[PDB]
């Protein structure tokens, strides 16, 4: 769809599941060269690699923990070694777990801040360093959430991580705009990824979540991958420092509907 | 680029010049059917019509003042009569003029509010009425500005109009999301349209404006038309109630750059 | 409470009822001189006058329609003629009525925009004109709503009016900050004014509204008057261009509570 | 000024210098009981204690590093042991240092996130735990910055910390609103604290900073302490989850002044 994406090198964290996988596959359809970062020793990244290739792209897989500086550096080095360059960095890895805030252990707080915010900082830092050193008008996409604006009781760590990611993104966007490097967030609402399959298998929880979505349906991963492909492309040439919410209207305050 | 736009009917206000013209031409490239609303016969809407057709689309022209309810209704009726339906409504007409706020005449305030905000309300209202009556999962795009968030001394009317347009858009998006009707704003920064050509011909004013744009350049109309085409397409299927800023980073507070 | 408010001249629109009346009385407690604007001779402005005086202030009453330029000018002139100066202008008059947006008559749109937004523009304009001409470090407070950020299906006019008021306020604040004139909004949530007494008399509607308020109660007018007194005082000396929300948490997205 | 603050117990982090010291002294003027947390005895916390007492309050001092969980717990325990209860928690400790973002060391990122965001989380968590366990309608104030909204090149860690603090605050406010616990941020612009004395001693840097402030002057610490006293008081009874900016108009985009 986006001719300028053909042959571009895109690295994606958390790419063996969910939104990261859908983005990898979509970038394959755009004939990009994808670096599939995976963490967990339970995910089948090679299957994603095969789907990327089948869709029309190239792909390499690389294990790495985004909370480890050396692993993030190695993601970027994998792009350089396999494909010659890096054009697009997508920091997508993330996690959450519910705890009443006054009972929230510091270990849980640290893990969520570390993965969701610090991990995106490290990936952004390493990609931008490469872009600046090589005069590449590169692109960074940080996967945020409606919860960079919507508070989230029981998930104070997650909300803080994404609120932080917003200002991290905006700062990097301002700082590197003169070099033609764009940095943007995507803010998904509720999306039907495999991590959510348990929750949405319970018809009551599925219905409750749907009741908070004005458009009335839980989104599909492809609807988020569409946003990433567009933002990375030259169609979005004048767009930097934004959060593009793709949420079926969640951020519009669903409690205030007429009906 | 967006196969689903082929044969879609899009009506655009203020389409004989500047961003509206660029959007008409881009929708032509997408093989859409364009209703070109124009304000004055001196504007040469037929030239825009021919460029839409040359780009690969179909087009008709219709004169109309968006401050007149009957004229707005007639824009929508023109789509129905000439092409059989309406799929996308783009409320783009606008104007501005500088006056110190404490000296701003009510006539100037009324003209800007009436054209920029009330005009978009009427167009949105008439399009959505049609969509609801005919079960069309239609789309409304309202042309806003960075000045829905960035204050604008000497242009208090314009800032108010776009701040108002933001909440109008979000309200309509929330209200009609359950019917699959999406409503979004575009927020351009400084764009090199013909209306601005005088200002930017003065190298001092051009340099001053460029100094407020982190990306360092004034955008081209095609960079805004790109946003409209995407938002109107099914690529943006899960996106409603947003403002998509395309501003080279203006909303990131250019005074706070490091250098 | 605020010693610097003693003897200050404050004009308040919509001061014969609800929040405007509460503000008049609070400014009386602060020993200010209050111009009580009222709309209709069916209202009892003299009762408000007596309560202001009993609370410790001075007060005069003046009829005026904020949709009439001459009446707004006369409100300001009343302050000057009766008390010698104007220090604080509070644009508080407002109204709303529910209609589905696709059915909203232009007459209803115009009345709400005219009263809520244009009326506040005129009052702000006339107050600031006086401040600038007489080197007064004056203060403007515009009564907004949570609905300058929260969309409001059935009330698209009201939401637009307050979204517009936000950018109007911020523009005036930026424009006149160098002269030491501060301009701010207050954003109330649900407040127990007599205009709402119908709705809240129905225990079901009272409970429904309370379910959207995290703090669990509908606010009292005095809780808004407290905000006005503070913003007008020198305690808020470094505060300009803000919206101070007093909403029991409504803007925090009540649909996302844990319980 | 605020009678309800008399005898309230307020704990303040970073209270041996700058804004924290000014807040301690202001709460003294309100006849509160102040727990002055300090970081190093190279600061002179006993001098602050004496100033609090001289202003009209009571005070104790307690050393503590807000990056150490047990030190934060001990601040709250100090309030309980010395004064019998805790009513107000003010998380004010913070730091910043400039580094180009692509060169920002993880150690610097971690120290700023840890102090500025995690430290405020721990203080908020411990105070709210105490409030919930003892049915106290307590109050938390988190010291943020204009940089929870204004991006800050060279200070990506600081901006992320305050953007995160915003969503942390809003989450806690939503979560604990039903128990009558309020949680709010203050967002100072440039304030003449001793840490800034060197910078503002350079007339060029002072003038440059002033040029970014619409009101045209750098604020004094007392102007921030005024905001804290108000927010903590029952005057702000219906105010929760907000950020109250006190910035002389910085967040209004100073580059867009009329000129
Ligand atoms: N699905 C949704 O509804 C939704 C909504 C809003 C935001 N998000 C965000 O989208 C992103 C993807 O979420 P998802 O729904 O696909 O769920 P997911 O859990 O499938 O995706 C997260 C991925 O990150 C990986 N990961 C976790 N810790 C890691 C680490 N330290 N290093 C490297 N990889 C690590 C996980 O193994 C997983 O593959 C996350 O940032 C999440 O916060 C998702
Ligand atoms: N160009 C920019 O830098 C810029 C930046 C931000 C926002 N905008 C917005 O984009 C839109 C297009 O602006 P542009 O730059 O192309 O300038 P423009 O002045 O060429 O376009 C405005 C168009 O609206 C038409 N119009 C005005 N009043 C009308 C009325 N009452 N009825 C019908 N048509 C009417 C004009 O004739 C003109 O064709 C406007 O809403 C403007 O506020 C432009
Ligand atoms: N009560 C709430 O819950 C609430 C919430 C958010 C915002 N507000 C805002 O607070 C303000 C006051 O509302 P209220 O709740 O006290 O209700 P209200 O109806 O008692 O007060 C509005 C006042 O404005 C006056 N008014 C109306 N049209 C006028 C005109 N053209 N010229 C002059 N005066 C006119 C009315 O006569 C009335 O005295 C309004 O701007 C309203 O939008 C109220
Ligand atoms: N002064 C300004 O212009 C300004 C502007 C916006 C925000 N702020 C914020 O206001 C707060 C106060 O800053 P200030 O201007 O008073 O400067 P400051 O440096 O004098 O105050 C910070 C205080 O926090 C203490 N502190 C630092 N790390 C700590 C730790 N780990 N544990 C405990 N205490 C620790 C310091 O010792 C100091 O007393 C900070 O959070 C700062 O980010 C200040
Ligand atoms: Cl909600
Ligand atoms: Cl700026």
């Amino acid at each position: 769809m986006y001719p300028d994406l053909k042959g571009k090198v895109v690295a994606i964290t958390g790419a063996a599941s969910g939104l990261g996988k859908a983005m990898a596959i979509r970038f394959g359809k755009e004939q990009a060269k994808v670096v599939i970062n995976y963490y967990s020793n339970k995910q089948d990244p090679n299957e994603v690699k095969e789907e990327v290739i089948k869709a029309g792209g190239e792909a390499v897989v690389v294990q790495g923990d985004v909370t480890k500086e050396e692993d993030v550096k190695n993601i970027v080095q994998t792009a350089i070694k396999e494909f010659g360059t890096l054009d697009i960095m997508i920091n997508n890895a993330g996690l959450e777990n519910p705890v009443p805030s006054h009972e929230m252990p510091l270990k849980d707080w640290d893990k969520v801040i570390g993965t969701n915010l610090t991990g995106a900082f490290l990936g952004s830092r390493e990609a931008i360093k490469y872009f600046v050193e090589n005069d590449i008008k590169g692109n960074v996409i940080n996967m945020s959430s409606v919860h960079e604006v919507i508070p989230w009781p029981l998930f104070v760590h997650y909300a803080a991580s994404k609120g932080g990611m917003k200002l991290m993104t905006k700062t990097l966007a301002l700082e590197y705009a003169p070099k033609g490097i764009r940095v943007n967030n995507i803010g998904p609402g509720a999306i039907n990824t495999t991590i959510n399959a348990e929750k949405f298998a319970d018809p009551k929880q599925k219905a409750d979540v749907e009741s908070m979505i004005p458009m009335g349906y839980i989104g599909e991963p492809e609807e988020i991958a569409a946003v990433a492909a567009w933002l990375a492309s030259k169609e979005a040439s004048y767009v930097t420092g934004i959060t593009l919410f793709a949420d079926g209207g969640m951020t519009l305050y669903p409690s205030f509907q007429a009906g």
